[PDB]
């Protein structure tokens, strides 16, 4: 027994009206019979197109980031802007942002808290690098990530929160994450939640796997006890994303 | 016998569908008899609405930022995506970016050269901080900034470039630069261009002034030999912007 899964496509900084339209079409046409929440995270630019086109009842739209408040922040998009715009899902704290864009544990927590406050469903991303991993630091980093988020949230807030564990150590480093290793990272998070906030919250909490997921390994990943679905990059831009939705039965 | 001016509205991180639409109906209503190029820079999110609704022949839409290449940059939007969407103008190197999100002289330079290679018209911001000004480093600060950009550009490239002089201490404070302060800044930049690139280039280059420009102060500003228009934040959210447009011929 598990909560409702989530299949999240993070298109990243990719796209084209043409291509996406076509993908959208494949998605709407998809027959989805179980209870799963599908999420499409498009560039900020694509959002309008995406909303108009996605008619599938099991799909919602999400943005790939935001700043907490409007103002003099050239190039940035804030929560209010998104709220007025009918967007209610957000991806926050993604590792690419953590790495290139100065996103500390603190900035992430703030952004999350800010989002929860304003009503958004948040997919917050945590996860360790090969360095931290190699040095025996997996636990300290992950728990420190989740603890930083957690100091700005009340028990009630949790219902607005989804966690994505990103195996950074396995991303673009040449290493392979196995299902066992994913599961362990997940169980760990769940332990902290269950132990810090509460058992009820813990059982309801969705922990997505945010590593390498393809149509062939997604079911074996799903088959693990603390895997609640996926946050997807590469295969999200492909028809394969369809098998990934299915793998959550 | 000054190059065609520019009145650029920098919305920064602000707006709602309702409010921007109003501004747009306002702009669409306004008649401008002189050779002037007006620019609206809105949030990525609002590019759609802007492009569909803005009908005035003297206006163009702009993006407030971008990165050079598509790929795995969660939260970002590339040049390729913008060009696919109909956007050919872009504001780069804004101080708010340099300050908050770590955009160094090199990073900006890279973004400019790229943008220029993709056929965009680019408004590149340079300017000094309160601190630098008080130290007497102004001339050094600005020449270095411009020089970083010049490095990556070839002579013909310049036909696509616009420089915006935004003294940081003047950004959204009410502390406008006086005409003398803005004209000595603008002349300095242009003497470097003529010296380094060529007199022709300097003669054609547009150098914009930003920093607390408003309906009232715009005229005198513009009256300066080396002032070719403005790049406006706060006042661009108001009907006042209309008066700013009128001050520039
Ligand atoms: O006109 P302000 O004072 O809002 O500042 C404007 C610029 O920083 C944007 O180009």
């Amino acid at each position: 027994s598990k909560p409702q899964p989530i299949a999240a496509a993070n298109w990243k900084c990719n796209g084209s009206q043409q291509s996406l339209s076509e993908l959208i079409d494949l998605f709407n046409s998809t027959s989805i019979n179980h209870d799963v929440q599908c999420v499409v995270a498009s560039t900020f630019v694509h959002l309008a197109m995406t909303k108009e086109r996605l008619s599938h009842p099991k799909f919602v739209i999400a943005a790939q980031n935001a700043i907490a408040k409007s103002g003099a922040f050239t190039g940035e998009v804030s929560l209010p802007i998104l709220k007025d715009f009918g967007v209610n899902w957000i991806v926050l704290g993604h590792s690419e942002r953590r790495a290139y864009y100065g996103e500390t544990n603190e900035i992430v927590a703030d952004k999350v808290a800010a989002a929860v406050a304003s009503g958004f469903m948040v997919i917050a991303c945590i996860g360790e690098t090969l360095q931290e991993r190699e040095s025996g630091r997996t636990a300290v980093v992950v728990l420190t990530q989740i603890a930083a988020i957690a100091k700005k949230l009340k028990k009630a807030d949790w219902a607005k929160v989804v966690i994505a564990y990103e195996p950074v150590w396995a991303i673009g480093t040449g290493k392979v994450a196995t299902p066992q290793q994913a599961q362990e990272a997940h169980a760990l998070i769940r332990s902290w939640v269950s132990s810090k906030i509460g058992a009820d919250v813990a059982g309801e909490l969705r922990i997505l796997y945010g590593g390498s997921v393809n149509g062939k390994n997604a079911r074996t990943l799903y088959q693990q006890r603390d895997v609640n679905g996926f946050l997807v990059g590469g295969a999200s831009l492909k028809p394969e994303f369809v098998d990934i939705i299915k793998a959550t039965q």
